[PDB]
Parts: structure tokens; sequence; C-alpha cells
């Protein structure tokens, strides 16, 4: 096993311990992680922040942002894998698509999907600033930081 990195794609809009359950769960099996921003409600160098703070605990954790193809992205710092979560609320055509897609335009690079654990199995970030901005407690959805900037937000 040569030096293997692996990129975990979103709009993390904002992350969510659903996503950062995947990011957690992948840091010992690839000796780099990159959390790739692409493509909403907090500004793309606000989410890049928020993951930042919210993966200091893990050492092996790049926050990076990219514009354009993910596998691009992947072929220039040397990355081979895709990390994406499966989820019981998963669009899952929507995951065909996409995936099949970015195995034809560069099959070097496997999308390898983790399926989520059952507590963060039925959240996105949508449902979540939903209930936000309503004022809803949601220290159960995100990290300390997410949640402080999503209250700030919705005041
Ligand atoms: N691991 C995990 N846990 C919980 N939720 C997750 C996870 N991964 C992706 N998502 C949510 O799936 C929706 C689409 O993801 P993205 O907007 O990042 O697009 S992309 O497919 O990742 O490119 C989007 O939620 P929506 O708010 O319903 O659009 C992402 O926040």
């Amino acid at each position: 096993m040569e030096h293997t990195i692996a990129v975990i794609p979103g709009s993390f809009d904002p992350i969510t311990y659903g996503h950062l359950d995947i990011i957690e769960r992948s840091t010992d099996r690839f000796d780099e992680i990159h959390v790739c921003v692409l493509k909403g409600t907090f500004s793309l160098e606000e989410r890049m922040d928020l993951i930042e703070q919210s993966v200091k605990h893990l050492p092996n954790v790049k926050v990076h942002q990219f514009s354009g193809l993910l596998v691009d992205y992947c072929e220039q710092v040397g990355a081979k894998t895709i990390i994406r979560g499966l989820r019981a609320v998963s669009d899952f055509e929507y995951e065909l698509r996409l995936t099949s897609m970015n195995k034809k335009l560069n099959n070097e690079i496997e999308t390898l999907y983790m399926m989520s654990s059952t507590n963060y199995s039925f959240i996105s970030s949508s449902i979540v600033k939903e209930v936000a901005a309503y004022r809803a407690d949601i220290s159960e959805f995100v990290p300390p930081y997410v949640e402080k900037a999503l209250k700030k937000k919705f005041k």
C-alpha cells in the first residue's frame, strides 16, 4: 500500500454530525483525507471554516475547495478514492447517476460508499437548517461551532 489519499466531497452547507461521522470513520483507513467543498446558505469560505473548526481533532484531515469536476481535483492531488455516505434518506437514483458518471470520466478513481450510522441516517443539511431557522434545539445534529453559526445567522 502506497500513500493513499481519499476525498470526501459535499457542499457541506453546513457540515452536520452526519458528515462528521463519515469523516471520522475514514481517517484511519487512508493516510490522507481531503474534505472538499464543491459547487447556498453559507458562503464557500464560511463553510470551509465551519469544517475546519469541526475537524481540528483529526490531524490527517485537510479542508480544501474546488470548482470543476471532482475527479479533476482527485487527479491533481493524487487521490484515488472518493468517500460518500449512504443513508436511509439518500436519493438512490441521484447517487447512481453521479457515481456512474464519475466512473466514466475517470475509472482510476473509485467511489466507496460508507453506510451512515442509524442515528444520522435520516438527516440532511436542508432539514437541519430548516428547524434551526425556527430556533429549535439543534445541538443534536451539528457540532458546537456549526450550531453557534446557525444560531448567529437565524437569530
Ligand atoms: N454523510 C451525510 N450525512 C447527512 N447528510 C449528508 C451526508 N452527505 C451528504 N448529505 C446531504 O445530501 C444532500 C446532497 O449532498 P451535497 O449537497 O453535498 O451534494 S453532493 O451529492 O455531496 O455533491 C445534502 O443535503 P440536502 O440539505 O438534503 O440537500 C447533503 O447535506
